[PDB]
């Protein structure tokens, strides 16, 4: 977080909706990015993977609910945001309409993942709203196991 | 009898590469029949090279 965007504010992306102790916060495995000084240049990011593991990355995509806020928060009007790697390709661009009110917002954001074989690379571009990855998962596999739902308690068994 | 049509759509890597070739910025291409319709427009952007 500290050192790979020195252009764009890195400390002010919380929300109502998200908060925690009674304050506001956002998730912790993504950033939300801002304006600095009133701008909002072109970022260009790419990963080179060198685990020798599969990896799990994850990013998002805002979408306002007026032009107003666009505005204000990324000084622009027509943005993209591109995600491509060896075999993986698209291309995202936000939609302004008013909704309907879910935990008092009427903006959304649209949640994206793919897995990175070992000795690939992913590269990022964006002209704004763009939630950056912040922590990605190096993944091991295995037999015999599952996802289960019930409400039994924990025992020394 | 049934016809097997198919096509294909180019995505360059920059712009350069897509005003030499074309000559155009906002490409599209428009396949339609009695029961089949789409549009396409090429995306630019830089890639990892696959064959080179
Ligand atoms: C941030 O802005 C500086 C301008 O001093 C520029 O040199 C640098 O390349 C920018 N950051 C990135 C990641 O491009
Ligand atoms: C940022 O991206 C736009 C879109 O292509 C480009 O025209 C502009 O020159 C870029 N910024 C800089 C400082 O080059
Ligand atoms: C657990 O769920 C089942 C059905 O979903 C219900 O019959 C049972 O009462 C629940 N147990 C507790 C402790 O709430």
């Amino acid at each position: 977080k500290e050192s790979s965007w020195p252009n764009h504010t890195v400390t002010k992306g919380v929300t109502a909706a998200c908060s925690h102790n009674g304050k506001s916060s956002f998730y912790k495995n993504l950033l939300w990015l801002t304006e600095k000084n009133g701008l909002y240049p072109n970022l260009s990011k790419s990963y080179v993977n060198n685990k020798e593991k599969e990896v799990l990355v994850l990013w998002g995509v805002h979408h306002p609910s007026n032009i107003g806020d666009q505005r204000a928060i990324y000084h622009t009007e027509n943005a993209y945001v591109s995600v491509v790697s060896s075999h993986y390709s698209r291309r995202f661009t936000p939609e302004i309409a008013k909704r309907p009110k879910v935990r008092g917002q009427e903006g959304r954001i649209n949640y994206y993942w793919t897995l990175l074989e070992p000795g690939d690379t992913i590269i990022f571009e964006a002209n704004g709203n763009l939630i950056a990855p912040w922590y990605a998962f190096a993944l091991s596999r295995g037999f015999g196991s599952g996802i289960i739902t019930s409400n039994a308690s924990m025992g020394e068994c």
